[PDB]
């Protein structure tokens, strides 16, 4: 589409040779800004190189500005179940004279338990005492050793991905379009390095907007379901037990086995309970669903609506009224790449077929353009009140482009220049205005709202008063008599209504 | 729901096995405990506290006094029954607005 906010901050800065034998180039570094712009706008960054005429340009597209959180850790808490088992033996022997662990033997595994497999888990090596007589299966009233396992299981495997982050930091999309073909797509943060591509390390910033209350929430994931939910989640290894941060492990892969190695628990996450050979084992882990603060996909506390945005490396957003935040600008920095240039440009012309749009609002006047030549794309238009480059194609096409314009009636003559011939283009249209558009009932903002313009709020003189009519050339003041003239005669009809409406109430009573 | 509860802040379901009978009191909590209410020498089961035997009983100090004048060394007795805290409730319990049955 259109373009605006040129730069051109570190032109003829190019060190080439003869470039392969008949024009190319080796790098161009430098460092330059880019303002913000409304969401669905581009921002080119057109070089300037000392021997090539016109260069090749650089599209910024953002599409969505959404109120996500970083990534401090992340991590997999499956679910458990409770399983244990015991066996009852005798003495019979010295091995169990008065107690089960002498000093501090806590092996118990007579070679014979089921802890020694891939499916077992997590657990906690226990023993208790025993009872005499032949209720109690021994010929001795003293106790025997009776040794008791438990452990945790996951027969379903439903996996969870919880990530905690307690910054809230606003972010967007970009679109990033390279000179040479490539087109990608990733998402920058406020002031972390957005993995830097081929030298290109654009960054967006923020303005440090306030919460008013976001303190501990997370972005807990389902992967089967794909089921999300907003609720206060635990943090690293060090947690405490009563809240969401049960027994989590290393990796996803690792999280459908609760086995060691990888899977981290403190203390006291199952109990044991036993009267007579039984160990019995109950359930301690409380659910997801459990939990106070418990929201679902819909969340609308305060005054910020969290909806669910399909996106990659992340699925949390958010979107308040508008808002028209301060300022949103970029920063963009170069290491290395390259750029092919022709330097073989011919003679080219256009014109202006059609011109139509708002007044100086949003999305402003769109124009379109027509031109014809050889070369691929090499052109650069320069005007006053606002600045516009595009990439055209090879032979005769049609282009539509947008710019920036303070006046309804444009009439004026703009000079435009495709590569290095130059020529001259006209402009002549009417055009309308809009305002802000207002609130709906229904209909909920998505990402955000940049900046409306409010600043005239006046009505001109100059457009108004003129189309009621029409205008020629030199008969307003004809006009203006008439206008006159019309004016007296319903004056005068009027007062002559209202004296004989006051005759006829005086008299006749 | 989550019903909150008007007076249930510290009670336990403590039961007895023999004759069968329930009670509302406060107890204790795991082995780092202090001394003063119920919270006694424990054990580590039922067929375990038959014997106070070492090896799954746990007791922290001062459990027993000592006293003697002349070649005596007598033992006086301060362990409590379960029948010696406040806030000792029975079976049938009518605290606030529920109505603890069994
Ligand atoms: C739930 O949120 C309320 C209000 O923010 C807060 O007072 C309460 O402590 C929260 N609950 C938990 C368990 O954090
Ligand atoms: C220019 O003429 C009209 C003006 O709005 C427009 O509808 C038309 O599509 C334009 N011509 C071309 C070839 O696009
Ligand atoms: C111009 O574009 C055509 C098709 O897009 C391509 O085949 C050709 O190589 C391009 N020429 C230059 C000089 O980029
Ligand atoms: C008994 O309950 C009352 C009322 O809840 C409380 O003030 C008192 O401290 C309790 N006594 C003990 C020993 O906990």
């Amino acid at each position: 589409e259109s373009c605006d906010e040129m730069v051109h901050a570190d032109s003829k800065l190019v060190s080439c040779r003869q470039g392969s034998g008949n024009m190319k180039e080796c790098v161009t570094t430098g460092r330059a800004l880019l303002p913000a712009v409304n969401p669905g706008q581009e921002a080119c960054l057109h070089f300037t190189a000392p021997g090539s005429p016109d260069s090749k340009c650089l599209k910024i597209k953002v599409k969505r500005i959404n109120l996500k959180c970083k990534k401090s850790s992340s991590y997999f808490v499956p679910d458990a179940r409770s399983r244990c088992t015991s066996v009852r033996r005798c003495r019979w022997a010295g091995d169990c004279q008065s107690g089960c662990p002498p000093h501090s033997t806590s092996n118990s595994f007579s070679d014979d338990w089921a802890g020694k497999m891939d499916r077992a888990g997590l657990g906690f090596s226990g023993c208790s005492d025993g009872c005499g007589g032949a209720a109690c299966g021994c010929f001795n009233a003293a106790p025997s050793c009776i040794f008791w396992r438990k452990w945790v299981e996951n027969p379903h495997g439903i996996i969870w991905k919880v990530s905690p982050c307690a910054a809230w930091v606003p972010s967007a999309v970009i679109e990033l379009t390279m000179p040479s073909g490539e087109v990608r797509t990733f998402h920058p943060m406020s002031g972390i390095p957005t993995q830097v591509f081929k030298g290109v390390s654009v960054t967006y910033l923020g303005s440090d907007m306030e919460v008013s209350g976001l303190t501990d929430l997370c972005e807990i994931e389902e992967l089967k379901s794909k089921k999300l939910a907003l609720a206060p989640c635990n943090q690293a290894g060090m947690g405490v037990v009563g809240k969401v941060g049960e027994i989590q492990c290393s990796s996803e892969e690792s999280a459908r086995t609760i086995k060691k190695d990888g899977c981290i628990w403190n203390a006291d996450l199952v109990g044991i309970e036993l009267r007579v050979d039984d160990a019995v084992c109950y359930s301690k882990i409380t659910s997801v669903e459990a939990v106070a603060n418990y929201s679902a996909i819909p969340t609308t506390i305060g005054g910020l609506r969290f909806e669910r945005s399909h996106d990659s490396l992340g699925k949390i957003s958010g979107s308040p009224l508008d808002i028209t935040a301060i300022r949103g600008s970029f920063s963009v920095n170069y290491r290395g790449l390259r750029l092919s240039l022709s330097e073989i440009t011919a003679t080219c012309t256009g014109e202006v077929t059609n011109v139509s749009g708002c007044y100086s609002c949003m999305t402003g006047a769109k124009v379109s353009i027509k031109l014809h030549s050889s070369k691929n794309s090499t052109a650069h238009v320069r005007c006053k009140g606002d600045e516009t480059a595009f990439s055209v194609l090879e032979g005769v096409h049609s282009y539509t482009v947008s710019l920036s314009f303070d006046h309804a009636v444009v009439d004026e003559q703009c000079q435009l220049n495709c590569g290095g011939h130059e020529s001259q283009v006209t402009l002549k249209g009417n055009l309308i205005f809009l305002d802000v558009p207002k609130f709906v009932d229904g209909s909920y903002m998505q990402t955000y709202h940049s900046s409306v313009p409010t600043g005239a709020n006046i009505p001109s003189p100059t457009d108004w008063l003129n189309a009621l009519f029409g205008n020629g050339l030199s008969r307003w003041i004809l006009g203006v008599i008439g206008v006159l003239l019309g004016g007296l005669a319903l004056f005068f009809l009027i007062m002559s209504l209202f004296k004989l409406g006051t005759k006829q109430v005086f008299r006749s009573r």
